[PDB]
């Protein structure tokens, strides 16, 4: 809907053109210089803001990359260290796959019930849904699988530890994503910028008309487009787990993770 | 902040009525020098705000680590010692006490009620007697893990896995303390703030020659932009400070407590 | 560089601006420099921040590849220090580590890894690796099998097994990092906004300059265009670090360095 | 603040500009604001990036010192948790850890650590530490020996020995980091460039403003100068973090805090 | 710094602008300040980012070298703490660690490491190291063999071997980090764009300023030129942190410091 404010800006320019006649007869003067000062200041602030928004997006993408890496290596360790424990391989993989989908639902604020039931027995589904953090309970359940292998003497404390480390890595991902989801960049940044950029763009033609006359709408819309484009891009990057164009394709990412883990456990889709 | 905008409107009205006597004295104010001054100030505000934002982000990262480390420690205790519930409860109590005590320390509020709610009075007295109560809580959590080791319930290896988590917490405590004693700039920030203020108040006098009656509208818009950006950096620089929003810190301490009670079967109701 | 075309086009736009400046008043068009200074400075600021992001992405790609060389060197060092007599195991693992590098290279370039793999590995494993949808990952799994067997045979203890397992983790992070950089680009809306904005700005500029500069319009306009276009195109080249373009990573040379290193450390 | 001298000098330059503005035309000399806006903006940008480097360096220094407290707190926690009955060992190790902090402070301040060391350690150990060309590093060695003896006596296993040795490693990173910051400044050519341009800019400024401002020249010229100088001086204050001045790190108080923490945790 | 030539050259361009400003109309040349303010500000922004990127490479390079000192100190400390009586092993390992630093320096400076190697190690080892296409890597391998042999002889357990092995890994990361900075420069089109652009801008500048500044043209033009040229050449110097220029790393002094540390008092420890 950025196109709406561009069209609206064209209308404000036309108002600026038709009312420029009555400018002197009202006592209003508007030069370009003060608006260059204001405009450059806003651009500087948009530049820094946009940079921060991009960094949050990059970090979110990084965290999701770590899910894939840590889950691959955990399965790799299980196969290298306990090549014959295939039942354990399957149970742990189902938890690792459930973890990814559940993380996705947590970040999207959606119901993980259907995905959980496709992957896990109903008793486990109930236990997981009852927790205030189902992704955390899933890590705990995956941990019990490894813990029981340890108690049975199949894993030593050392080899248990190598795998426990991967669960710590997933916990770090969970916390990182939760931090990015609960933290926006402070609201007062968009509040300043969104209101400020819009007000600036609509007032601009009134300041340009004295110099540009009929050429006001073209130059005004070009300037507005530049500022609005840069501003709206930051808003989209600030919410990496959202549904908007340039947000993370979390569903495709979860599919990739699941396909990887079924590839390493001899299963076919 | 709304007050200085009103003050800026007041300065504009003064600028408008007094612009008359300007020539008969020889005083001039053009836009170009204030354009120079304004852009330089905007540049400095950008860099300043960048540093402030960096401090805000680190504060959230440190707090994110409390939640991560405490979750995994409790996970390890269940996976490695599933039957040691007395130990689970005592350790959970210390970890929860650690979070609340850390919050109170950074906010300079009294941690007594949270401590008495969570721990036996003997320990509360010991903790309150220390000049570093949050560190003492980590020490007490360490004793719990250490006792399990002497009892032969943890090996040196599995002890080590849990000890690492207490280390993550010590790093959080030190990092927050460093962030609290901060700021880095030696209150040269006060200068920078005043500079923005003087600029906003002198501005209508520099614009009035060009803008005339339209001066207060344009002058207040520009002031609003600079003052807002300045106050945002001020808020970001002091994430644990005197005039800060307590909702996330409170939400985090509540979140970790709810998680750990969930992980130890203390929730739901039987 | 096809920038020379857009500069020549800019020279043409300037001459048009010069000859048509006559009809400016008779059309009602006024163009001053001040609004374009505002727009130009805004574009420069956004280009600066964008170029910064492109550079960092290029730098990360570079770092990831540096890690391949480091991790593979130390894994081989550990094998020699810990199991100096196990040369059969050395040779097998080295072939897997070298194959990992080439396979990663081919994957990022979207080229066929077959000859490099057949040169390094027996055909039996090659078919197995190529049968997977994630061949580079399958190679790490196979390298892991070698180390796991040394452990089961009692040649490695759990501790020394762990020391080497850590290096395989370091390689897994590299694989994930590179894949992330390959699938996730700097968002395409950075390019669209900036390319449209920079090009339109450069072509409209002489029409705004002509009133002040007159005949001097094309020289000053092309200089400004060149400055913006050069900086913009630099970001384009940095944004695709795994590509074939001259200012891209010398991945072929890097893989050769890695292979020469690992055969140097094994008397090969 | 000796910034006031440069402001007073700036007031004088403004007065000269006002009274000498008459002979401006009779010489053919003009100074407009526009070129000084360009120059001023460029200088502001470079001052920004520079202060950014000065700031990061000061922050790192504070970070390094923060780590001393964390690592020493945890080492003592480990000693209590793992060896609750070994109080003699607790005291000896604590005295080395406290000595390490004071010795680091003296090294960075280039002061004599002898009195602090004698307060903490037996004279034999003091002699041994001071005989070294790197006394703070030698203190880490001695702390490692205490831990090493516990390992040899069987009170620490290799695992628990390793847990504590890791903390000595963190301290080694602090020592090297501080030494690196002490010898490596923000490069001097940044300060030299900036110092030369900022001073010249502020003194030339009133001559460039007088044509526009007339009688208001000293007030606006001083405002602008104060703004650049305040920002420039901020770097000056951040650049010497290990010094004694009021805006430098309170290393003495920091060392006292470290010592009080460690004696709180050992019942002293 | 060859900036002094281009500054003097810029003064000449100003005098040309002053003497030819009358003839501007008779040639059809008009040049205002506004377009050059736009162009100059864009260049300053780009120079700012470029210099920031150059400084970061410098900082990383200094950090990698700091790690050599740290990792080598702790490796020697560990050897003294864990195997206090193995002085023959201490000496051999220290000589490899010292050779590693000097060999790294020569590799980055593209100089011959032969003399330094012969000074520190027996000739048999020198030939083995010189025979490798990567001598610094071969030195780490030899330092690793020493540790590996202590392990095989039962003097180190797998655990204590691992503690020392970690430090050799830390050194491998330094070697790789330095090679990455050395084999890859910032892209060569950074140097090309900016140098041509800054120079062309500075020489064209007086022709645009003279209409405003008249006789003051050479002074203001050279001032602006000095600011842009200095910032540009400093960035060029920092991008090559292993080079010989004055703002580059004192690698020789750093290697001497490392050598003096590890050989502090005839290698004698308590
Ligand atoms: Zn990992
Ligand atoms: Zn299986
Ligand atoms: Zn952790
Ligand atoms: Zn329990
Ligand atoms: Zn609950
Ligand atoms: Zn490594
Ligand atoms: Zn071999
Ligand atoms: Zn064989
Ligand atoms: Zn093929
Ligand atoms: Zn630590
Ligand atoms: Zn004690
Ligand atoms: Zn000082
Ligand atoms: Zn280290
Ligand atoms: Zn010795
Ligand atoms: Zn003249």
């Amino acid at each position: 809907k950025i196109i709406f404010r561009l069209l609206l800006n064209v209308l404000m320019s036309i108002i600026a053109i038709i009312s420029y006649q009555w400018y002197e007869q009202l006592g209003i003067h508007l030069t370009v210089a003060p608006f260059s000062l204001l405009g450059i200041a806003i651009a500087i602030f948009l530049g820094f803001r946009n940079s921060a928004s991009y960094s949050r997006f990059v970090e979110a993408r990084n965290l999701w990359g770590t899910v894939l890496i840590a889950e691959r290596t955990l399965v790799r360790q299980l196969r290298n260290i306990l090549p014959a424990e295939h039942d354990a391989h399957r149970r742990i993989v189902s938890y690792l796959v459930a973890f990814s989908w559940s993380l996705k639902h947590q970040l999207r604020k959606t119901d993980p019930t259907a995905d959980l039931r496709r992957l896990l027995p109903e008793e486990r589904v109930t236990e997981i849904l009852a927790s205030s953090m189902p992704t955390n309970r899933i890590l705990l359940l995956a941990g019990n699988e490894i813990g029981q292998l340890r108690e049975a003497g199949k894993l030593s404390d050392i080899t248990y530890g190598l795998m426990d480390n991967k669960l710590d890595e997933l916990a770090h991902v969970l916390g990182g994503c939760e931090r990015l989801a609960t933290t926006p960049v402070p609201f007062a940044y968009t509040l300043i910028l969104q209101r400020t950029v819009y007000l600036f763009c609509t007032l601009l033609p009134f300041a340009l008309v004295g110099d540009l006359h009929y050429m006001t709408p073209f130059v005004s819309v070009f300037i507005s487009y530049t500022f609005l484009s840069w501003d709206s891009l930051a808003e989209e990057l600030e919410d990496p787990f959202g549904t908007a164009a340039n947000d993370l394709p979390l569903n495709a990412m979860c599919n990739t993770i699941e396909r990887n883990l079924l590839d390493m456990t001899g299963q076919h889709p």
